[PDB]
């Protein structure tokens, strides 16, 4: 029957179940690294490491009782943490919006309990948030940073896979999964690379904060611990292609094409990721070097509909030229 396909059935029970379309259609599974990988470049460890996860809790191997999966992932900023979060929630549960954000960084100060599970009779963001869409990918970034009780409200996400919340009810966590993420050691590595500290002294030191704010008590309820990567030059240039996408998407409508030479993405790639901020910069960099630009060429008309567009760097930054 080629009329009603499988995405209508599902379409029905999900609207009737709250379950999400491709959550009943999960098996219709062997795919999800490949599928990850469309928007998540390299940290194949982290893509593994969340997809075994997965494959073990589909395979009724681990406790019902608690969440789906649950990860650190150490390393640097920029590199692909928050972006397979999102990739991971739009993949598994039909939209970004099932990703849930929490930056620790605002929960410090003892009283943002409260903020998270409701102030105390006399509701919160997190269970509310967790009410409404059980099925969810929750990231808490920068976990170190949250005051202690804070702290201890995830730790009974981990080991109860619910919660209740100040007005006394439940709020079940059994269809999410629990992100932690944590930059720790990472600009501890680079004062030691400025200052000329030898391997062996820069080692001993990110040891030392890491076993300081993480406890074995803490990180063995978790399925895995990932540090990822600083990403290669190659890694780079995939993701300035990913990020030029939704711009050629753009250009396409006029049918105007863009043709890159290596010299223009190495340009964009140099300018759009450093050590602090990973490739955090790149976005504005595009937006500056490249569609500011192109902008001004379009509304001149020296690019016009169907115009083929090669970029080239010269001297002053990019330059571009239609046959
Ligand atoms: N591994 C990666 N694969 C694809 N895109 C990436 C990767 N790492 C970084 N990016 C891109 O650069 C940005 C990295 O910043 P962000 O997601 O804010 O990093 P973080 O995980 O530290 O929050 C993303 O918005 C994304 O477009």
């Amino acid at each position: 029957h080629m009329e009603v396909t499988e995405e209508d059935i599902a379409e029905i029970v999900s609207r009737w179940t709250g379950i999400p379309v491709s959550k009943l259609l999960e098996g219709e599974l062997l795919r999800l690294e490949e599928e990850l990988h469309k928007r998540v470049v390299g940290q194949d460890e982290a893509i593994r490491a969340v997809a075994d996860a997965i494959r073990r809790a589909r395979a009724g191997l681990k406790d019902p009782n608690r969440p789906i999966g649950s990860f650190l992932f150490l390393g640097p900023t920029g590199v692909g943490k928050t972006e397979l979060a999102k990739t991971l929630a739009a993949t598994l549960f039909d939209t970004e919006e099932a990703m849930i954000q929490i930056d620790m960084t605002e929960y410090m100060e003892k009283h943002a309990v409260s903020r998270l599970i409701g102030a105390p009779p006399g509701g919160g963001q997190l269970t509310e948030a967790v009410r409404r869409r059980p099925y969810s990918v929750i990231l808490f970034d920068e976990i170190e940073k949250a005051h202690p009780d804070v702290f201890n409200i995830l730790l009974q996400i981990l080991d109860d896979g619910r919660l209740t919340d100040s007005h006394g009810r439940t709020v079940d966590f059994r269809n999410t999964v629990i992100i932690l993420t944590s930059n720790l050691g990472s600009p501890l590595i680079l004062e030691g690379l400025q200052k000329g500290w030898p391997y062996e002294r820069i080692r001993d030191e990110v040891f030392k904060v890491l076993q300081q704010h993480f406890r074995p008590e803490f990180l063995n309820r978790l399925d895995e611990i990932v540090v990822f990567r600083p990403l290669t030059k190659e890694q780079i240039r995939q993701i300035v292609e990913i990020q030029l996408s939704y711009l050629r998407a753009r250009l396409a409508e006029k049918r105007i094409s863009l043709e890159l030479t290596e010299a223009a993405k190495d340009f964009l790639a140099e300018r759009g990721y450093d050590p602090v901020f990973g490739a955090r910069p790149l976005r504005r960099v595009i937006q500056r070097e490249l569609e500011t630009p192109l902008a001004q060429k379009i509304l001149a008309g020296e690019v016009k509909e169907g115009d083929r567009v090669q970029v080239d760097v010269g001297p002053a930054g990019l330059v571009f030229a239609v046959p």
